[PDB]
């Protein structure tokens, strides 16, 4: 089950959605359970990954991955909400690009061993689940690098929401890969 443009629905019991503008080399591959593969390189803007929709206020995410990125890529659990329409990550690592870099500091939070700076950005009539909008990004970035392990959502929920950074009704919720103009593979196994 290898995808050949953008594309969503659910695979062995886990939700998948892949985004891409199409450019570039990438060939995004469905696996048993919850796992994909992806290899990807050229001038591509993608972002896909498996988990769950609508995502949950308490899921505890546990997933393992085989990650080398080559330039601007992230490894993140990601998700939308809507009302209001808010983008998420939570990044557990990323390639040369630190996607906190200029963003508003909201403080940090501490969980499943790792210790994660909270940020506020936003993308002003960009694409989204919506359509093109203008809507707020939150962040929470891993101070330390890592490609597997347990991520207990109900943390940073609650560490974004206190630090006055509200959350809408929970679209989709996925560990995704994600790359601008970079190169690379990814192997993620969710569950
Ligand atoms: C830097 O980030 C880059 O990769 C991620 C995307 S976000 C992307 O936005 C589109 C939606 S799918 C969308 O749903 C609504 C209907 S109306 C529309 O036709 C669909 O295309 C994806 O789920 C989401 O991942 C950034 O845009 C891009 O810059």
């Amino acid at each position: 089950q290898t995808l050949t443009s953008s594309a969503t629905g659910t695979h062995n019991g886990y939700y998948y959605s892949f985004w891409t503008d199409g450019q570039g080399n990438i060939r995004f591959n469905l696996e048993s359970g919850g796992q994909y593969s992806v290899t990807w390189s050229g001038n591509g803007n993608w972002v896909g990954g498996k988990g769950w929709n609508p995502g949950t206020d308490n899921r505890v995410i546990n997933y393992t991955a085989d990650y080398r990125p080559n330039g601007n890529s992230y490894l993140a659990v990601y998700g939308w909400t809507r009302n209001p329409l808010i983008e998420y990550y939570v990044v557990e690592s990323f390639g040369t690009y630190d996607p906190s870099t200029g963003a508003t500091r909201m403080g940090s939070v501490t969980t499943d061993g790792g210790t994660y700076n909270i940020y506020r950005t936003q993308r002003v009539n960009a694409p989204s689940i919506e359509g093109t909008k203008t809507f707020y990004q939150y962040w929470s970035v891993r101070t330390s690098k890592r490609t597997g392990g347990t991520v207990t959502m109900a943390n940073h929920f609650n560490a974004w929401r206190q630090a006055g950074l509200q959350l809408g009704s929970h679209d989709y919720q996925i560990v995704a890969t994600e790359g601008y103009y970079s190169s690379g593979s990814a192997t993620v196994n969710v569950g």
